């Protein structure tokens, strides 16, 4: 019939006493869960993106096993041990791509990885859970270890092993090692409707719902979730989507630098949506979901004009391309309307010498409006990502903390956090006894067009035990001003209100 393969991305769906998809908190937190009302089989989840897995053959993990004992004096030792650690990590990859597209049997030792955070689903043998007491804490680690191989073996004895891995069958994920099959938990969060899964001996049944099929050339296709941005031929300008007098509003960008793709911006970026029927993986019709804020791109009352809509259901977000190859230069046409994109010089305003100038369409299809379809890097979409969490952690705390007491649990991770920002924005040098401090652009003008720093402000104020927090803060705010003439502006501005106290 229709089989599993090495590289289908495919959602796991519990079906025990607890049902749900498997899914992450985010890039801050690495713990895994099944938020069971956030979507069935019949009615997929929200965000479903975060509960996409790519089924990885079996990693090798020796020689980087070896050199996580950095028990030594020696330093070429070291140098040694890395090597190798380094030349195996490169030994999986290899491989990895000649085991692509292969059917997986049932009783084969497959990693799952976590598409959106690009972790790998692991069980600590040797911990307790947090939520529950006797299983084994099953987490997310980035590079894997032993305890991410996972025998797929078959729940129901409809087929059996050695047999091959048909799509949606229901089969148990035992760990090859670490002990116990993976498992649903029955206890919600402290913080979150959200179940812990964990590493426990129970009969939770996972179901195997096949999202993308093994078969997505990238960087190479326009296909379904990917993350691009569209520069304008013509006017040289990125398609935006920001507020101007409390107003969302869809735009190009005016800018003033000496390269036009250089103008780079997180409020520029969108996730394509290669319509389908069912929730799944050049000649059908796309909508363009706002990598920022989660609202859809569609044009409403020139006969119409490009604007966000909070959901993307209603049949005027979807739209049609003209010349799916990457990096495409195309021609894009709003269906529902029949109109073709076209951009305008009055701008949005109240500004002296604005940038927000506003796009709509036109009947009449056009040569020069057409869009690049700049693919964006999918490091730089975890940045987004891992930088979005930071503002809603700190969302809750400097909520949390504004207005009465926070608990002992939450300053060892607000801590924690404010010592990854360090580690983020410096590119990875800093973060303790250093070496060395020096800056990321991308990271700062990351921390600023994604309200890192406007929560910072937020968090230090008590207004109308610290020691590590402010000035710790403070340093983070060190580092993200430096030689940022932009972001030196805005701490100078931010620091403006902060002192308003007095
Ligand atoms: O180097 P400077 O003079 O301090 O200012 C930077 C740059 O020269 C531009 O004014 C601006 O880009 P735009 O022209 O596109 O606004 C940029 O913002 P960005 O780096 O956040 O894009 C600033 O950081």
């Amino acid at each position: 019939s229709s089989f599993l393969h090495i590289g289908d991305i495919a959602s796991l769906y519990a079906e025990g006493s607890t049902n749900g998809f498997i899914s992450t908190l985010g890039l801050v937190d690495d713990r895994a869960v099944v938020q069971p009302e956030a979507g069935d089989l019949n009615n997929p989840p929200k965000k479903f993106r975060d509960a996409l897995f790519k089924l990885a053959p079996m990693n090798r993990y020796s020689a980087q096993k070896q050199f996580w004992k950095a028990s030594t004096t020696d330093a070429v030792l070291l140098n040694k041990l890395h090597h190798a650690a380094d030349l195996e990590k490169k030994q999986n990859e290899t491989e990895n791509r000649k085991l692509l597209g292969t059917v997986i049997q049932y009783g084969n030792v497959i990693q799952l990885l976590h598409l959106k955070s690009n972790k790998y689903l692991t069980v600590n043998k040797r911990l307790p859970a947090l939520l529950e007491k006797n299983a084994m804490r099953v987490t997310l680690d980035e590079a894997g270890n032993e305890g991410s191989w996972f025998y797929i073996q078959p729940f129901y004895k409809l087929r059996s092993i050695g047999d091959s891995v048909v799509i949606g069958d229901k089969v148990v994920l035992n760990p090859v090692n670490a002990g116990q099959p993976l498992h649903a938990s029955s206890h919600q969060l402290v913080d979150n409707g959200a179940n812990e899964v964990n590493s426990v001996n129970a009969n939770t049944s996972w179901k195997i719902v096949l999202f993308m099929k093994w078969s997505d050339n990238k960087d190479d296709i326009l296909k379904g979730g990917d993350v691009v941005r569209l520069f304008h031929a013509e006017q040289e300008k990125f398609l935006t989507a920001d507020e101007h007098r409390k107003k969302q509003h869809v735009f190009l960008r005016t800018t003033g630098r000496q390269s036009a793709t250089s103008a780079t911006s997180s409020k520029a970026l969108w996730e394509v949506e290669v319509v389908q029927h069912d929730p799944a993986r050049w000649n059908s019709l796309f909508r363009f979901k706002h990598l920022a804020t989660g609202h859809y791109l569609a044009a409403e009352v020139m006969v119409y004009s490009l604007v966000s809509v909070p959901e993307g259901n209603d049949i005027s977000s979807i739209f049609e391309l003209d010349p799916v190859p990457r990096n495409s230069y195309v021609r894009l046409r709003h269906l529902a309307t029949n109109t073709w994109v076209h951009s305008t010089n009055i701008p949005i305003k109240e500004e002296e010498k604005p940038v927000m100038l506003k796009i709509g369409t036109s009947p009449l299809k056009e040569d020069k409006e057409a869009f690049a379809i700049v693919p964006v890097s999918p490091a730089e979409v975890r940045d987004l990502d891992f930088a979005n969490d930071a503002s809603k952690v700190l969302g809750s705390i400097a909520g949390k903390l504004e207005k009465g007491t926070i608990t002992q649990n939450e300053r060892r991770s607000v801590t924690k956090l404010l010592e990854d920002l360090v580690y983020f924005v410096t590119g990875g040098t800093n973060s303790l006894e250093v070496v060395f401090s020096k800056p990321n652009r991308e990271r700062q003008k990351l921390m600023r067009e994604q309200n890192i720093l406007k929560q910072i402000f937020k968090l230090l104020q008590a207004p109308f035990p610290f020691r590590h927090i402010a000035r710790l803060a403070y340093r983070v705010l060190r580092h993200s001003q430096q030689d940022y003439r932009k972001n030196q502006e805005y701490i100078a501005k931010q620091f403006g209100f902060m002192q308003k106290q007095i």
